[PDB]
């Protein structure tokens, strides 16, 4: 099933569609080389799940403080996940480890030998691998840096992360030196500060001086602690308060501000360098097909030699047009000449474009049956009165659930009807799912994202129906209220509105677009919690906890477990109150250099990551102004002056 | 004094100064229209002076709700400025005033009688004399909206500020629609968490539900309160926290940025329109001077005609060439055609490419006097070796300084005598001053912006010294170590370093040009805060002031005095800690609507002219990343494919 113009039209369809590969030639459908990655897909989801398990084995983990003394497992040092056993933590590290390295040693399938050894990508990741086995072995006769492979080979296991890691990388260097200047404002300024309020009442505050002053005056840099960390002094005078101001100034509109733009022009510059190189790696699928064609070698296709290849994309691929007698008689059209000849690189241009126009990615197969019976459904389904019927039903369980919820925060039992209602209603999704998956088939229907999501939350409330029926209000409330969501997308109903449109549209497009960005500065967290675990198993607990956190107690109430760590971290993430875990935490310790855990955090992420969202978000909605801008004809582009198309047909 | 052809050169360094005025002609130097604004400058720095005093009325004015009782004076309801008395207040009132007015119809002086009255700004500028006046008599005899009309009177006395309000408006409507999504957003949020949580613990936070839990939602999008809102339900399930992450994620980098997005969208266009009509306004002047030199009408200038003109403005304005008889040589070599006629419309990009490249001003005249004695000063003071001694007599103050201020850190007597040094330090700047000045003359002087900066700093010196010095450490040590900041040129020296110059030069040019805005966004304090006098005059300040804030109160310690308002507002406007601000005082009037002028804050200023500054500061840097490529020749420009040039001499 490996028609030769045939291996050509569907690389074609590679190209415009995007994957990626990388090996030179596949001897004589897959062929030796493509079938090795041609059946690594089917490994590749459950490769996913086996990734994300594996992962999540660190929050699961059980924790490394608690194997000595003292209280085992008590809510004193407090938890709140289920931890696990090394027994039963074992045979899951041993399963993973086993899946993940069949994977990791799947690609010499495709690869040669010592290629697959000589890459570094193969190099490291089989490094991690060996260093992961090593410890469960030495973990299954009995610690320290065996999740930390666990997220790194996480990070290189998914391409996305890997190239937004490498986005970073570029624009690190510049950052680094940005930071440079940044510290000397600081140095500089915590001096002038201290000097200034030396022989002051302030000096209790600036009791450590530079050492301390420095501290305050970087976290008034936040501003987490603007009015609390110079309120003595202002009330010594009200004029301190004039340098404040002025420090706090210079310091959020004029430094943090251009700080950002630094980090704008890096990642706008590296994120050119990326999809540029995606360029040239798909372009040399295009020329790959294209030179396949090309027997003689002098470059160009024949008419006869094209023709054929357009047959199989239009009728494989895209739904373009049909080949006739006058076939010939266009080509005599266009330029009055009977050469025929179209080169390599025009060949390129020309599939693109029919990508744009002609192309529209027509169903895959999906049987051995007759289309009478459900060809009814089919065509009924299509039919844009469907997708109306739906949007009524998603109308009608809005104001169902509005009503059903209201009856719980009523307390009537009224309540109980209209949310078995709800259930009759998951099921008419269902019915959705099923049919709509029936009548456009599977991979059309995954084509879409949007049914994708639907597909994988309709089968969250069928285990749930599953789950509630045969497990026997809160049981069932919580669980399938939720899922309300899935009336979401009626908010792509404001996109009508012109106003809206960029707003919602960039939204929807960011949503996914956002989310290698957002796993990338996820990791680090997970890295900076396994880091937390071991570096901070206490909280002296007993008058130093009391004596550190008051308030802050109520929010260091976490950081011995790896969970209580995260939403800790997220904490931290998002900025809010985060210095009394740096302070705090601090005295639970004694020594300064434990804060510097919450200083390598704040500039690694807050500085850096959360900066690059930022310019990751408006780089995307400006992206989206000027497509539709585009829509309504404008701002008209040809090469240079103007384009040598010669007149149409 | 006014040549014929000189009124048109002078006429085109207006264009290129870029200095405004609108008026369509002066009758037979400044002639009758001219010397209207003309003599408009010299009472241009006194109305400066007049605007910026009158307008501290405000802060030294005396507050309204200690009129009436009770205790009279007290630091009960804490002030800390001097106040003023109606005495004492209204003596400036009316000087302000006077002044003021004399300031306001003189605009007339150039302008037509009904023309000065039709025009919106003048009508609306002597509408608000008009009520300040009323008031003033009305005060005078025995006090609501006459400080508004000093603010307002104030934001449109500036031309700078006038045109940042303008391009706020056009920005505003939009700002408006994307307020509307954003308040969805609270309003759909707000319910589906009270909904989650309403037979559950965080009830009680959760006790007024969709009232109050879209109030808590909605200070969670500020994360100010992050950890502390959700506790409870943190502490009821770990799960809990599940929602909050996804809501705060969401509202925090997908939401709040692309605001900004659209912030800088909004804010980038009205820049483009401003600058635009900007550039008419100048071409307008350009136009007109040509069109004097061109008596003919027809539209073209004469060899003869313009190469007085060239004489003009080569002798009067900038240093470019010399006039020869091979003057019309030159012409002969670029076209071997004898017209000599060059177009209105080409005459101005002739004088701009003038300014670009032959441009640069020469000193102004400044005597009745020789030249001899001073002649051997100016040219050493020149000298580039006289700058490097500056920078070394600055580098051994540094050191000095550095010595001083750690003597006092020590407490060694010793400190004194080198803090005598200072001193002399001092007295060379001022020599500098003087001799810089003499030897430049105080226009080119004043030209540069640091040497103007300098002048007013060393000034600041002077005064400090006849006072110090008549009035008889602390009362000098803190007088006198401040102003080691006219050191700080020294940081230019970084610019040398390739990595910093875009940092330190978009910083540099970014203090003037972010004062428009800064400036903007400070005013609509002062009128915050003259809201905030009025609204709140108490603190059942005794138990319901330790009740409604006890940390709090420690920042609840103002808002009963103008300066106090002023930090205060400043705090807000940080977010550090804010909404104690807000929950506090409403319990202090106990009315959720007081709520209103704190959300009538945020958004105003946090989520429009903050994002707005943001803007600016991307865009500022930018262009510089484009200007320092540009200096090294790319990006080549020209009138489409190519420029018709000819060939040069
Ligand atoms: C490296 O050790 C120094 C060099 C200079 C200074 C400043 N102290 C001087 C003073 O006592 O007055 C004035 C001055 C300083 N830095 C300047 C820069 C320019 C001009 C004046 C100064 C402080 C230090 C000590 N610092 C260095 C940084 N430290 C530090 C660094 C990383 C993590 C945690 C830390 F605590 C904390 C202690
Ligand atoms: C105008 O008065 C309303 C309309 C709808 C609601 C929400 N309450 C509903 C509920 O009780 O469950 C659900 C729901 C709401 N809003 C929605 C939007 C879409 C879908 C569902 C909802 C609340 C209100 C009352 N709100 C309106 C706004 N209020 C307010 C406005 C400005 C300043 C200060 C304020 F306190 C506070 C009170
Ligand atoms: C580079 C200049 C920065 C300084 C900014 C000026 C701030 C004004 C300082 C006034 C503080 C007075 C302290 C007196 C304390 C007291 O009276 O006990
Ligand atoms: C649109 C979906 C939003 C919902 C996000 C999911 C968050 C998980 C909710 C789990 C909370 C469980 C509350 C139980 C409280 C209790 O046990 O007392
Ligand atoms: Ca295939
Ligand atoms: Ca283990
Ligand atoms: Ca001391
Ligand atoms: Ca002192
Ligand atoms: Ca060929
Ligand atoms: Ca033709
Ligand atoms: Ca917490
Ligand atoms: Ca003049
Ligand atoms: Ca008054
Ligand atoms: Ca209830
Ligand atoms: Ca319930
Ligand atoms: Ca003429
Ligand atoms: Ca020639
Ligand atoms: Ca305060």
């Amino acid at each position: 099933p490996f028609q030769k113009a045939a291996a050509l039209v569907d690389l074609a369809e590679d190209g415009i569609g995007l994957p990626v590969e990388i090996l030179d030639q596949s001897s004589f459908s897959a062929r030796y080389y493509f079938i090795f990655t041609r059946l690594d897909l089917i490994w590749s989801l459950n490769y996913f799940a086996l990734l994300f398990l594996n992962f999540f084995e660190q929050p699961l983990w059980c924790e490394k403080n608690p194997k000595p003394s003292c209280k085992d497992r008590d809510y004193y040092y407090l938890g709140e996940l289920p931890y696990l056993t090394n027994a039963e933590s074992i045979i899951y590290e041993v399963i993973t480890l086993a899946i993940l390295l069949v994977h990791t040693f799947f690609p010499i399938s495709y690869e040669g030998s010592r290629i697959f050894w000589t890459s570094r990508l193969n190099l490291v990741k089989v490094a991690c691998v060996v260093i992961l086995f090593v410890d469960v072995l030495v973990d299954f006769l009995y610690f320290r840096i065996a999740p930390y492979v666990r997220v790194i080979i996480f990070i290189l296991s998914i391409r996305e992360l890997r190239d937004t890691l490498v986005l970073l990388s570029g624009m690190l260097g510049t950052y680094l030196n940005i930071l440079a200047l940044w510290m000397l404002f600081l140095l500089f300024a915590s001096w002038i500060a201290f000097v200034m309020f030396e022989d002051t009442q302030q000096g209790l505050t600036v009791f450590t001086s530079y050492g301390a002053t420095l501290y305050q005056m970087f976290i008034l840099f936040t501003t987490s602690n603007n009015p609390d960390v110079w309120i003595p002094a202002y009330k010594s005078s009200r004029w301190s308060s004039v340098f404040f101001v002025l420090y706090v100034l210079i310091g959020v509109y004029f430094v943090t501000n251009l700080i950002l733009a630094v980090v704008y022009d890096s990642f706008k510059e590296q994120l050119a360098k990326q999809v540029s190189g995606m360029d040239q790696m798909k372009r040399r699928m295009l020329e790959k097909a294209f030179g396949l064609i090309d027997s003689d070698k002098n470059g160009e296709i024949d008419k006869n030699q094209c023709i054929k290849l357009f047959e199989q994309l239009t009728n494989y691929r895209t739904l373009p047009k049909i080949s006739k007698e006058e076939f010939g008689l266009i080509f005599d059209e266009l330029d009055d000449t009977r050469d025929f000849k179209i080169n390599k690189d025009e060949f390129a241009d020309l599939c693109q474009a029919i990508a744009l126009r002609f192309q529209k990615e027509e169903v895959p197969s999906l049987q051995i049956y007759h289309s009478a019976l459900s060809q009814q459904l089919r065509a009924f389904v299509r039919s844009p009165n469907f997708g109306y019927a739906i949007s009524f039903i998603l109308i009608i369980n809005f104001i169902a659930v509005v009503v059903e919820t209201t009856l719980d925060i009523e307390e009537s039992s009224a309540q109980k009807p209209w949310q078995v209602a709800e259930f009759v209603f998951g099921w008419i999704y269902v019915l959705e799912m099923a049919l709509k998956i029936y009548t456009y088939g599977f991979e059309n229907y995954w084509r879409e994202g949007a049914n994708r999501f639907d597909f994988l939350v309709t089968w969250v409330i069928v285990i749930g129906e599953t789950a509630t029926f045969i497990t026997p209000f809160s049981n069932g409330e919580w669980i399938r209220y939720l899922l309300l969501a899935r009336m979401l997308r009626l908010i792509r109903l404001l996109m009508n509105v012109q106003r809206y449109r960029a707003f919602i549209a960039t939204f929807i497009t960011l949503i996914p677009s956002l989310m290698p960005y957002l796993g990338t500065i996820f990791c680090v967290l997970c890295i900076y919690c396994s880091i937390g675990v071991q570096v901070f198993g206490g909280l002296g607990n007993k008058k130093l906890f009391e004596t550190e956190l008051a308030e802050d107690d109520y929010l260091l109430f976490n950081f011995n477990d790896y969970p209580n760590g995260m939403v800790t971290l997220f904490n931290l993430l998002v900025m809010g109150n985060w210095q009394v875990w740096m302070e705090s935490y601090k005295d639970l310790t004694g020594t300064w250099w434990s804060i510097t855990y919450f200083v390598s955090f704040y500039v690694i992420t807050i500085l850096l990551l959360l900066n690059l969202v930022v310019a990751f978000v408006l780089e995307a909605f400006f992206t989206e102004l000027d497509l539709e801008e585009e829509e309504k004809c404008q701002g008209q582009d040809s090469q240079e002056k103007r384009n040598r198309r010669r007149s149409a047909g």
